[PDB]
C-alpha cells in the first residue's frame, strides 16, 4: 500500500520552473480593450455590451505562447501576471500605482508604460463600475456595519463572480459551433407572442456573436502555432508547434478527436473565462469523469505522453493570476485563483467514478508539485481503499493536496437544498470547500466573509462597537440572567447584522445583473440557453448566495467560558467580565485581576478535546449563523447557504475582535473554519476531529472546512498510512464534511521564514488551498506555524 | 337657447396677445442642467439618476415671472418657447441648428450661444439616449418596415411619453408633503423578508428626494414673487405679487385653501411634469369635478376674480411648447401639445357631473380663443340639455372646441378592456380622442402611427415596397379569385406589420422602462406609491399601449371599389388595375385607359353617404387591423388597443403611398381619422354620421376622430343650435365614440393663405387639437380647406 511517485518530464520541470522564477505585473491590453468596447457600445443593452467586450478582447488580447507548451493559452504576456478588470472596480489600481510592487501580501509590479495606459482607461470609469451601483443600493447602516467590519462583500463587489463549474463535458463534445447550434435553434423556438421574446432574442444574439469571437480566438492561437513551427529550428519542436496549431484549429470551435486537443479544449474553457471576467474559483470540477472518455478513445496517445498533458495542464493552471487591493488581497493571499478540480467519487447512478485519470491527475500533483490546481479527492462508502490509500500517499507529500469532501453528508445536504438526487450525485466542489451540481448552478459561493466572533463582542457590548451604536441595544452584558438571557440578545444581534449581510450581497448581486451579464460564461450553465436568461438573471437550474461565519471555535469557547466560569463555577462577576474585555484583560495596564480572568478563562473546557458540553456550544452558535442565513432568498430566485471557512482571512478578521470572553487577547487571529483554536485541541487527532463532527455541517450546505497538521514521521510506513486513513473515514462516517491536512515539520516552516531564498517552492495549505509559503505575510506564516501538531 | 358670451379682463387680453405675438425659442438652461446632474450621477439606479435630474433642474432652473400673470410658473424664459430634453434624443437638434428658424411647419429661432450651450452638452449623449437604446432592441426587419413607411414609434422615440392625466385632486388635498408621506408611510410597511424590497426602497427614496426638489421650485417661484413685489411701484401690482408669493408658499407643497391657490396647484402640476419629461398630451382631464370643491369652499372669492383666474389657466397652457426634429414637426403641427381638459358627463355614481365651474370652463374658451387647452365636453343620456346647447353655441365660434366625448361607447370600450364601471365613468381624454380611468392608468395613447394605406398597397403587390420584399408573399394581385382570396392576404399581411408594429412600441417600452423611469409624474398615478414601482415599470392599475390607423376611409373605398368594379361589374381586369396602379392610373404616361380606369373607381360608391355596401367593407378593414391589435400585450403587462386619428400625419402618410383602387393619385393625403375621404360624403352630415357610426368604435378604444366641416349660416340662430344638438345626439346614440367641428367659411381659410399677417389669431380644428392656421404648412391648410363642407 505504499507505491512511490514517478518523476516528469524535463520539459514539465522547465515549464514548471518558469511559474516558479516569475515575477508577476500588471498588464494594460485587456482593460484597454475592454474599456474600449464599452465606449463604441453605449447604445447596447447590458448583454450585447458584454458580447462586444469579449468579441473585441478575444480578436484583440496579444497571443503568447510559451518555451516548451503543449498546452497553450495565456491571459497576460508575462507567466504568473493578471490583467485589470475595470468594469467591477479600478480606483485602488491607480492608488497603488506606486506602491502594489513593494506592499506585504501578493505585490506585483507596475511599470509606468503600464500606468500611463491604465491611467488613461480609468479616465472613463468613474461611477460606471457594477461595485458603484452595488454601493448605491445598500442602507446606510449596512455599509457602517461593513465598515465596523462585522462583515464583507469585497469578493464580488471589487471584482467578478466565477465560482462555477462549467460545462467542459459539453464543449468536448459539440465544441464552440456547438453551443452555437443550441442558440440558433432556441432562437427558432422563442415564443413571440408576448414582450419578453425581445430581451431573450437579445441574450441569444450575444451568446452567439461572443462564441464566434470565442471560435476566432482558438484560430488566432494556431495561426501563431503554425508562425512559430515555420521559424522553430529543433525539428521535434517544430512538430509539436505544427500539431499545437491543428489543435486550435479544431479546439474548441469543434469537439475533441484526441486527448491532445481534449487537454487544449479544457484550458481554452479554463483560461477564457478568466479574460471574460476576473471572479476567480473557476473550478475545473470532476475533470477526471468528463475528460476520460476521449483519453480511453486516444488509441495513439501513450501512457507517458498522456501524463505529460495532464502535468502541462495542471502547470497551465498555475499561469492564472490576480491582483487584489492591498486589503482584500491578505484575504486571498498567494496568488490564489482557487480553481478547484475534484477526482473520484460516485456516478449518477451509485458506482464508484474511479478510473485511470483519476490516478493520472494524482501523479501529476505528484510530478508538479504547485499550489495550483486546489486538487481534491471525493470520498464515498465504497470508495476503493486502493484510491484512499493513495490519495493519502499522496497529501503525505505536504502540500496539502488532495483536501477530502464527503459524498455521505455533502449529498443529503444539496438535497436539504431543492437539489436532485441525480444532481447532487454528480457534485463538484467550488474554490475551497464549497459544493454545487457542476453547469447547473450560480452559486455565488463565497459573496461575504462574516465575523460571528464579532457579533458576540457587540452582543455582549449592548449592540455598541467602539463607541457607535452597531445593533439592537439587546441588554448590558452585566445584566444577564442566565445564559437563556445571553442566547435571547445573541440571536436578536444575529438576525440584525444577517439581514443587513443579505441586503449587502443582493445589491452587488442586482448590480451584476443589471451592468454586466455575461453572454460567454451564460452559455456553459444550465438551464441559460433554454430560459434565454443569464447566469446573473437567474439562468441556472439551482440559483445560492454563499457568505461564511468564522471566528467559530472563538464564539464556542467563550460563550461557554462565561457559561462554566461566570454562571456554573461562580469564578468571577458578569462585571468582572466586562472590566476585564475592556481592559485587553490588562494587557498594557497590567492589572492582576484581569490576567487571574484570563488565565481562568484561557483554561476553560475548549471545543475540540471531545468534550461534549463545550462542543454543543460551538455547535449552537453555529447553528444560530446558519439558521438565520437559510431564512432568506437572493434576487435570482435561490436561497442562501451558510458556510463555514477562512480563506485567509482568518488573522485578518481576527484584528476585527476585541478580547473574548475566552481569554483571547483582541486583534490576534480567529479560529479557521470549523477547526479547533489555534494550538486548542491537545488530547490529539481523534478528539479533535470528533469535536468538529459535533456540527451541524448538514445545515453549513455552502461547505465546512477543518484544518489539521501532522509531522511526517507519524504518517511514515505503512501504518502510517493506515492510521491516516482510518481517521479520515472516522471523521466522515461521524458526519463531517471536509478535512484537510498539512504534513510538516515546523523547522522547515522555521528555516522557510529565515532563509525564503531556498524555500520558494515550499508549498502547504492555508485553508482550502495551498500557497508558497514564503508568498505569504509572517503574520499569516505564524498563524499557520500556531496550529496545532497532530501525533498519531 | 343662444345667450351669449361675456368678455375677459384686459389684463386677460394682455396676457391672450403675450402668447399670440410670441417667439418661440429653443433655449437650453434645462438641457444643461440634466446633462450635469446625469454626469455627476453615473453610478445611481436609473430611478434615483432621475431624481437628482429633476433635482437640480428644480433648485436651478431660471424661474420666470412674466408681466400680469397671476397664475405664474414658466417652463421658458421665452414666452411660448421650448427646452430641450437630449436624454431621448439630441442629434436632429444639432443637425436643424441653422435650419430650424427657416423651416415650414414649427420653426423655432436657435441663437448661437442656446447653439453652442447645446452643442457642448450633447457631446455628452451619443449612445445614452433612450432613443439609442429603443432603437438597439427592434430587429432588423422592424426597422425596415419603418424606414419604408408602413409604420412609426419615432414619437416616444425622439421624446418623452406623457399621454397622462394625473391625480390632481390628491396634490390639491395633501400637496407635495402629503405625498412624501404617503412614501414615507410605504416605506416603513415595507415587507423585507425578500430581495424586492431593495429596488422598492430606491423608488421610494427617489420619489421623496423628487418631491422635496418640486417644493423647493414653488417655493423659489415666490421668492421670485417677492423680489419683484419689493421692487414693485403700482401698488395693485404690488400687493398682487405678495398674494402669488404667498399661494407658491402654500402650494402646491400643501393643499389648496382658496380657489386662486388651488389653480396655482394645478398650473404646477401641468408645468412641472412637463420639465421633467417632454413627453406631451399631459392632459388635465376633469379638471371642472376636482377643482370644484375649492371654488365652492371659497366664500371670499367673487365669480369675476374667479372667472379671470381660471382664464389665466388657459393662456398659461398655451405657454408650453415643444419643437420635434423637423419630420416629426410635420405630424404634430402647430406648436402642439395637445394638453386635453373636459368637463361634465357622469359621476361615479352614474348621474351627471355639471357644477358651476363647468360653464366656468365655457366661458375661458370663449374669452381665449387660444388653441390651449384641447378643450372638450363628455355627453351622456343624462347630459342637461342646457350643457348640450351651452357647448355647441361655443363650438359655432369655429375654433374646434369643444370636441366631444360619448360616454355611452367610451365607458363601455373601457369596460371590455378590463376597466371597472366606477373608474371608466370618471374617464377623461388623453391627448386628442384618447380615454383614460385618469391617474390609474399608464395608457400610451400615441405608441405609433401605423398605416393601413400602405398595407393595401403592400398586399396587392405581393408583399413588396419599391423592389424590396417587405412581408409574406401572399400571392400577386392578378390571381385573386375573388374578395376572399384578397381579405386572406391582406390578414396575412396586417398580421405580419402589426406584429413589428408591436415589437417596435415594447423596445421604446423597455428603453424607457431601464433608462429614464420617473419619480416625479410616477408619484400621481396608481397605484406606484403602493406597489413600489414607477409608470415605466408598471406601477399603473392599468396599462396600455395604442398604436393610430391612417387610411381607414382610404382602405375601405379602395378595396370595394376592387369587389364592385372588378369582381361584381367587370369594368376592369385584374391586371389593367394592376397596370394603372403601378402607373399612377398614367397621372405621368398620360395613359388613357388608366386615365378611364381611374374615373371608374373614383365614381365608384365611398363610405360616408349611408350605404351599407361600402360602409361595412370600411367597417371589415378598420376591424381586421384593431382585432389584430387587440391580441397583444406590453412589457408592464397590459393590453394594446387600437385608436383611429390622424393627428397632422394624414397628409405626411399619405406621401408614403402610391396610387389606391380607389382612383387616389400616388403621394396625395389620406383621410382624417374615422372620416370620409375629403369631399367624398356629399349627401350632408347626417348620412356621413350615419357612416362612421356603422364602424366597431368600441374595439378601437383608443379612441376615434371623426370630423364635420360647417357652413356658419348653417348653425345660425336657436333652429341652427337645435340642429346642430340634434345632431351630435343622433351620431352618439347610434354608437359613434367622438365627434368634433370647424365652423368656418372657405375665403376665411383661402384669405389666411393670402394675407397671414392679419389672421394670426384665426384658431381652427386640425384633429383632436386647434392651432394657429397660419402657422400650419399650406399642404396641411390645403387639406383642411379640401375638407367636405356640411350644410343643414
Amino acid at each position: 500500500l505504499e507505491k512511490g511517485f514517478t518523476h516528469p518530464t524535463d520539459r514539465v520541470v522547465r515549464l514548471k520552473n518558469m511559474i516558479l522564477h516569475a515575477k508577476p505585473y500588471v498588464e494594460s491590453e485587456r482593460a484597454v480593450l475592454a474599456t474600449e468596447a464599452y465606449k463604441e457600445n453605449e447604445q447596447l443593452p447590458a448583454i450585447m455590451r458584454r458580447a462586444k467586450v469579449v468579441e473585441k478582447i478575444f480578436n484583440e488580447l496579444p497571443v503568447t505562447i510559451r518555451p516548451d507548451e503543449l498546452i497553450v493559452g495565456a491571459v497576460t504576456i508575462n507567466p504568473r501576471s493578471t490583467e485589470i478588470c475595470p468594469e467591477f472596480s479600478y480606483d485602488w489600481v491607480e492608488k497603488e500605482f506606486d506602491t502594489m510592487a513593494h506592499r506585504v501580501a501578493d505585490p506585483f509590479i507596475i511599470e509606468k508604460k503600464t500606468a500611463d495606459e491604465l491611467h488613461q482607461a480609468f479616465k472613463y470609469w468613474p461611477g460606471k463600475t457594477t461595485s458603484s451601483l452595488a454601493a448605491s443600493y445598500m442602507s446606510e447602516g449596512t455599509k457602517e456595519s461593513m465598515s465596523n467590519g462585522v462583515f464583507t462583500v469585497g469578493n464580488y463587489f471589487f471584482g467578478g463572480i466565477g465560482h462555477v463549474s462549467v460545462d467542459y463535458g459539453k464543449v468536448l463534445k459539440i465544441g464552440f459551433r456547438g453551443i452555437i447550434d443550441e442558440v440558433t435553434r432556441a432562437l427558432e423556438n422563442l415564443d413571440r407572442s408576448t414582450s419578453d421574446y425581445i430581451k431573450k432574442e437579445q441574450f441569444y444574439n450575444a451568446v452567439i456573436l461572443s462564441y464566434q469571437a470565442a471560435i476566432n480566438f482558438a484560430h488566432r492561437y494556431a495561426q501563431e502555432a503554425s508562425r512559430l513551427a515555420r521559424e522553430e529550428r529543433d525539428p521535434t519542436r517544430q512538430r509539436e508547434l505544427e500539431q499545437i496549431a491543428s489543435n486550435c484549429t479544431r479546439v474548441p470551435e469543434y469537439g475533441a478527436t484526441t486527448f491532445w486537443e481534449a487537454c487544449q479544449t479544457f484550458w481554452f474553457i479554463q483560461s477564457m473565462l478568466q479574460i471574460e471576467s476576473s471572479g476567480h474559483s473557476i473550478s475545473p470540477g470532476r475533470f477526471d469523469q468528463y475528460m476520460y472518455p476521449y483519453l480511453a478513445a486516444d488509441t495513439a496517445i501513450s501512457s507517458e505522453f498522456a501524463q505529460e498533458l495532464v502535468d502541462c495542464c495542471w502547470i497551465k493552471l498555475n499561469d492564472i493570476n490576480k491582483t487584489r487591493d492591498e486589503i482584500s488581497a491578505q484575504a486571498f493571499a498567494g496568488y490564489a485563483v482557487f480553481q478547484n478540480l475534484c477526482v473520484g467519487g460516485q456516478t449518477e447512478d451509485g458506482r464508484d467514478a474511479t478510473n485511470p485519470l483519476t490516478y493520472m491527475c494524482m501523479e501529476a500533483t505528484a510530478h508538479v508539485r504547485l499550489p495550483q490546481p486546489s486538487f481534491s479527492i471525493r470520498v464515498w462508502q465504497g470508495t476503493p481503499d486502493e484510491f484512499l490509500y493513495r490519495a493519502c500517499e499522496l497529501v503525505r507529500l505536504g502540500l496539502g493536496v488532495p483536501a477530502m469532501y464527503n459524498d455521505e453528508v455533502i449529498i443529503p445536504a444539496l438535497q436539504n437544498r431543492g437539489v436532485s438526487l441525480h444532481d447532487a450525485r454528480d457534485y463538484c466542489i467550488i474554490g475551497c470547500v464549497e459544493p454545487q451540481a457542476p453547469h447547473r448552478t450560480e452559486g455565488w459561493h463565497d459573496a461575504a466573509f462574516f465575523n460571528v466572533a464579532k457579533v458576540l463582542e457587540i452582543t455582549l457590548n449592548n449592540g455598541r462597537s467602539g463607541n457607535k451604536q452597531l445593533g439592537p441595544m439587546t441588554g448590558e452584558m452585566t445584566q444577564y440572567a442566565g445564559m437563556d438571557d445571553f442566547y435571547a440578545a445573541f440571536k436578536k444581534q444575529m438576525a440584525h447584522f444577517v439581514h443587513q449581510l443579505v441586503e449587502a450581497c443582493n445589491s452587488v448581486d442586482i448590480a451584476h445583473g443589471e451592468r454586466c451579464p455575461l453572454p460567454f460564461l451564460s452559455a456553459l450553465v444550465d438551464d441559460c440557453i433554454g430560459r434565454g436568461k443569464s447566469l446573473q438573471e437567474g439562468g441556472a437550474i439551482y440559483n445560492f448566495t454563499g457568505p461564511q461565519a468564522f471566528g467559530i471555535a472563538d464564539t464556542g469557547d467563550s460563550v461557554y467560558a462565561i457559561q462554566k466560569q461566570v454562571f456554573e463555577d461562580r469564578r468571577l462577576t458578569l462585571q468582572e467580565l466586562k472590566g476585564a474585555l475592556d481592559a485587553n484583560f490588562g494587557y498594557r495596564s497590567g492589572n492582576p485581576r484581569y490576567e487571574e480572568i484570563r488565565h481562568i478563562l484561557e483554561n476553560s473546557p475548549c471545543f475540540g478535546n471531545d468534550i461534549d458540553d463545550v462542543d454543543l456550544v460551538a455547535r449552537q452558535c453555529a447553528l444560530i449563523y446558519c439558521q438565520e442565513v437559510e431564512k432568506y432568498t437572493n434576487p435570482r430566485g435561490g436561497r442562501f447557504q451558510a458556510g463555514i471557512y477562512p480563506v485567509s482571512a482568518n488573522v485578518l478578521f481576527g484584528k476585527d475582535v476585541s478580547a473574548l470572553p475566552d481569554g483571547r487577547l483582541a486583534k490576534e487571529p480567529l479560529a479557521d473554519g470549523v477547526s479547533p483554536r489555534q494550538g486548542k485541541d491537545t488530547l490529539g487527532p481523534t478528539a479533535a476531529a470528533n469535536s468538529v463532527a459535533k456540527l451541524d455541517h448538514f445545515i453549513a450546505s455552502n461547505g465546512t472546512l477543518y484544518n489539521q497538521k501532522f509531522l511526517p514521521s507519524s504518517l511514515a510506513g505503512e501504518k502510517g498510512l493506515r492510521n491516516f486513513g482510518g481517521l479520515v473515514r472516522n471523521y466522515f462516517d461521524k458526519k463531517g464534511m471536509h478535512v484537510q491536512f498539512n504534513v510538516i515539520d515546523r523547522n522547515t516552516l522555521l528555516e522557510a521564514q529565515k532563509n525564503p531564498q531556498q524555500h520558494q517552492d515550499l508549498v502547504v495549505r492555508v485553508a482550502g488551498y495551498s500557497a508558497q509559503f514564503v508568498v505569504l505575510a509572517k503574520e499569516v506564516q505564524d498563524d499557520i506555524i500556531s496550529r496545532t501538531e497532530q501525533q498519531f
